[PDB]
């Protein structure tokens, strides 16, 4: 996660 989708 991390800020991708």
């Amino acid at each position: 996660y991390g800020g991708f989708m």
